[PDB]
C-alpha cells in the first residue's frame, strides 16, 4: 500500500478537483440533488419534523441557515442541516443506493447550510464536487464488509463530514482528522431503524458529520488510522475489510457505474417491487365493466420476496407501520389500483375492505430471492375461490436503476412533494437552477428560493 | 421484552425516599472530585477548542460555562463542554466495571437547573445517583473491545439522570433511554486520542437531547435494550437481566465504592506510582536526598498488560498521562508525582529519559487487567547488584483504601485554585457537603461563575 487507508480517504477528499467530475455524475448528482430537495420539502409537514423543530427552536438566536418551509425560523448551519436532513428521510421517500444506503439526505442539507451561514461566492460546481465527495464516500466505505448498525448512521456521518470538508476547503490533514472525529459521532444500532427515530439517523449524520468538520478546523485530532483499524471504524461492522483507494487518474466514481433508485410512493424500496407485480396481476381481475377490485372473489394471495422481516408486518395500524409493509403496498395497489402519497394515511390504511384483504395474504421466501435491492424480486400468485390462479413476477420496477425514472417523471414527482409548501414560480425556478447547476456561478441564488 | 420497561420503571419510580446515606455520602465525594477537576479542565487546549466552537450557540443564555464567565450557552451544550473539562485530564472518577461515571451525568444536571418552582439538592442528589446506578448495570450485561464505555453507558446515564431530574413520564422515560442509544458509541480507537473527552461531553449532551426529544413525543425501540441488535450492538457478548424490584434494589453505589484519582493520568498508574514511592525510600536519605539515577542497572515494572499504558517514552503530556514507564521514572526522580509532572517540559526532561531507558516491563500471569485485582510490582537492580522490590496492591484513593475528606476537599482546593477565589472555593465545599439539607440548587449554580 501507498499509505494508510485512512490518508488515502484524506487525500482523496482533499485532492479532487472539479476537473474531476465525470459527465454521468453531474446528471445523476442533479437527479438526486432535486429529489431530495423534493422529499425535503414534503417531509415538512411530518409529526417527526415538527418535534425536531420544536426542540431545535432553543438555538434559533443564531439565524444562519434556512429551515426548510418554515421562514419564520432560522437556525445555525448545524441544527438546520439536522432537521432538513430528517425532513428527507421523514417518509422514507428519499433515493436508495447500492450497496444499500440513503445518501443524499446525509450530504445535501449540510452543503445548503453551509453556503447560507458561510460569506468569496462559491460555484453551483463547487457544490457538485462536495456533494460527489460526500456521495463517494459513502459508497467506499460501504465496501467494507465481506445486522446491527443502520449504515446511514455509519456512512452517511462520515460522508458528511467529506463533502463539509472538501466544501470549505479543509487541510489534507484536517480532512483526515474531520473524517475520525465524525466516526465517534456514528454508529446508530438498527432496533431503532424500525421506529420514528430512523430519520433522526440520517439528520445526525449530516449534523454530527458538519461538527466533526468545524471541529477539525479548530485543531481537534482523531486516530490517524480509525479507518484501518478494527478498534475504529471497523467496530460498526459484522467482519471489516478495508480497501485504499485508487490513484485519482485511475479513479473511477461509484455514482457513475452504479445509479441510485428513485421512490414513487414514500414506503420501503422492497415494496416497489411488490406494487409493480401487484399492478400487473391486479388487470386480470379488474375490467371496466368490473372496474372495483373483486375482493370476495379472493381466496389467498401470497407475496414470493425475501425475508426482510422488517418489511413483514401483515396488520399495520399506523401510518409509519405500513410504509414498510409488504402485505399493505400489495393490498392497497390491488384496491385502489395505484399506490402514492395519500395510500399510507391511516385513514386509508385502516380501510375495512383492506383489513379484509390483508387477512388473505402469506409470505412467501423462495431460497433463489436474496435480500438485495440489485437481485431480488417479487412475484404475487393470487388463487381466486372457485380455484383460478393468477400469477405476476416484477425483477424491476420503474425507479430502479436498471429501469431509471424519465427527467419529467422525476421532475413531476417534485412539483408534487413541494406543491404545499412553494408556489408554481419558485417551484420551476428551482427546477431550472437544479437542472443547470454546473452553471451556476453563486450557490445564493439556489438557497435564496428555500425560503 | 421486559429489560427495557424495567429500566424505565426504575427511573420512573425512585423516589427520595430510597436514597440511602451511603450513595448520599460517596454521591456528594463524587460531585465535589468532578468540579473539581472540571474547574481545572477549563485550562486545557481540548476545552478551548470545543467553547471555541460551542459560542456559534452563544446566542443561547441559559447555562453557565465554568470558568468562563465571558459566555453563556444553552444547557445541552454547557453540559458539552463542562463535561469534557472533566475527562479533559483523566483527571475524573473511575468505577468498577471500569467507566467515568459523574462527566456524564453532573453537568446535564446544573445546566438543567440553570436553564429552567424549586429543585432541591436532594432532587439533584437523586437525579444524579440515578444516572450513576443506569451505567452500572449496563456495565454488568457483558459476559475484544471495541466501543469506548463512557460514551455507550455515560450516554444512557445522562439521559435516565436527566428524565428523572426533569419527572418525565414512566413511557418518555423509556423513550429518552431508546433515543439515546441512537446517539450513543464511539470506536476505542478515538479513547487514545485528543478526542476522548468529547466522549463525555457528547454523553451529557446525547443524553439531555435524547430527554427533551422524549418530552415532545418522539419514540425510539420498545425493547432496545433487550435486542442484540439494539444496545447489546456495543457489546461483544450481550447478556441483559432484568433489573430487582425496587423492594429488594440495592444501589450498585452502596456496594462499590468510585476510586479518586490524586494525579491527572490513567487510573493504573497509580498502582505504579504508590510502588514506586515505597520503593524509592531505600536508595535517598536525608544526606543523599537526589535519586541515584546513575547507580541503577534497571527498573522491573510487574504490571497487568495494559498495552495502551505501555509508553516507554512519552514525549508530551497526552501520552505521559496513560504512560507505566513515565508515571515509575517521575516519582523516583521527583519523589512525587502531580498535575505539574505531566506538563511537556517536566516529561521530556533528559534525566527522565535516561531513567526511561533502564524500565522493562514484565506481564504476571496472575495480573489480570482489572481495577478490582490488578497490582504493580517493583524490583530495582542498582550496579552493583544489590535488588529492591516493593509492591502494590492497593494505592491511597483506590476504593478498598478511599480518599479521607480533607484529602479529597485539598484536592478540590487545588483544582479551583486558578478558577475561583478561595471564599467561593470554600464555599463550594460547605455548599456541597450539605447538599442534602439544601433548598434550591440555585445557591450550588451560581458559586460555579466568577
Amino acid at each position: 500500500m501507498l499509505k494508510s487507508v485512512t490518508e488515502s480517504f484524506a487525500g482523496m477528499i482533499h485532492g479532487l478537483k472539479v476537473n474531476h467530475l465525470t459527465d454521468g455524475i453531474i446528471r445523476r448528482s442533479k437527479r438526486m440533488i432535486l429529489d431530495s430537495l423534493g422529499v425535503g420539502f414534503l417531509g415538512t409537514g411530518t409529526e417527526v419534523f415538527h418535534k425536531v423543530t420544536q426542540y431545535s427552536k432553543i438555538y434559533s438566536s443564531n439565524t444562519s441557515s434556512t429551515v426548510w418551509g418554515r421562514p419564520d425560523f432560522r437556525l445555525p448551519p448545524t441544527y438546520a442541516a439536522f432537521v432538513n436532513g430528517v425532513a428527507v428521510h421523514s417518509m422514507d421517500f428519499d433515493d436508495t443506493w447500492h450497496p444499500a444506503t440513503h445518501p443524499s439526505g446525509a450530504v445535501l442539507p449540510v452543503l445548503t447550510a453551509l453556503s447560507e451561514a458561510l460569506p468569496p461566492k462559491f460555484s453551483g460546481l463547487d457544490l457538485l464536487l462536495a456533494f460527489n465527495v460526500g456521495i463517494e464516500v459513502q459508497g467506499r466505505l460501504m465496501h467494507f464488509s465481506k445486522k446491527r448498525f443502520h449504515p446511514p448512521s455509519v456512512v452517511g456521518t462520515l460522508g458528511s463530514a467529506a463533502a463539509a470538508s472538501k466544501f470549505l476547503g479543509l487541510s489534507l490533514t484536517k480532512c483526515r482528522e474531520a473524517l475520525a472525529i465524525a466516526v465517534s459521532h456514528a454508529g446508530a444500532p438498527i432496533a431503532n431503524a424500525a421506529t420514528q427515530t430512523k430519520p433522526l439517523h440520517i439528520g445526525n449524520a449530516a449534523k454530527h458529520g458538519m461538527e466533526a468538520t468545524f471541529l477539525a478546523m479548530l485543531g481537534l485530532q482523531g486516530n490517524k488510522q480509525i479507518l484501518d483499524l478494527g478498534s475504529g471504524f471497523g467496530a460498526f461492522y459484522a467482519n471489516y475489510s478495508p480497501e485504499d483507494l485508487p490513484s485519482l487518474d485511475s479513479h473511477i466514481w461509484l455514482l457513475d457505474q452504479q445509479d441510485v433508485a428513485f421512490k414513487s410512493f414514500p414506503a420501503h424500496l422492497a415494496t416497489h417491487w411488490v406494487a409493480d407485480a401487484a399492478a400487473a396481476v391486479r388487470k386480470h381481475l379488474v375490467t371496466p365493466e368490473r372496474a372495483l377490485f373483486p375482493a370476495d372473489h379472493i381466496e389467498r394471495i401470497v407475496l414470493r420476496i425475501p425475508d426482510v422481516q422488517y418489511v413483514n408486518r401483515p396488520f399495520p395500524d399506523s401510518e409509519h407501520e405500513a410504509r414498510h409493509s409488504f402485505q399493505y403496498v400489495a393490498c392497497a395497489s390491488l384496491l385502489d389500483g395505484s399506490i402514492t402519497v395519500p395510500s399510507f394515511h391511516s385513514q386509508q390504511v385502516n380501510r375495512p375492505q383492506v383489513r379484509e384483504l390483508l387477512k388473505k395474504v402469506k409470505l412467501e421466501h423462495p431460497p433463489d430471492n436474496p435480500p438485495s435491492f440489485d437481485t431480488l424480486y417479487c412475484e404475487i400468485s393470487i388463487t381466486l375461490k372457485d380455484g383460478t390462479t393468477f400469477t405476476e413476477r416484477s425483477d424491476t420496477f420503474y425507479g430502479h436503476w436498471r429501469k431509471p425514472l424519465s427527467q419529467e417523471d422525476l421532475r413531476n414527482k417534485f412539483r408534487a412533494n413541494a406543491s404545499k409548501m412553494l408556489c408554481r414560480d419558485t417551484v420551476e425556478s428551482l427546477i431550472t437552477v437544479v437542472e443547470k447547476l454546473e452553471d451556476l456561478e453563486d450557490c445564493s441564488v439556489l438557497t435564496r428560493l428555500l425560503k
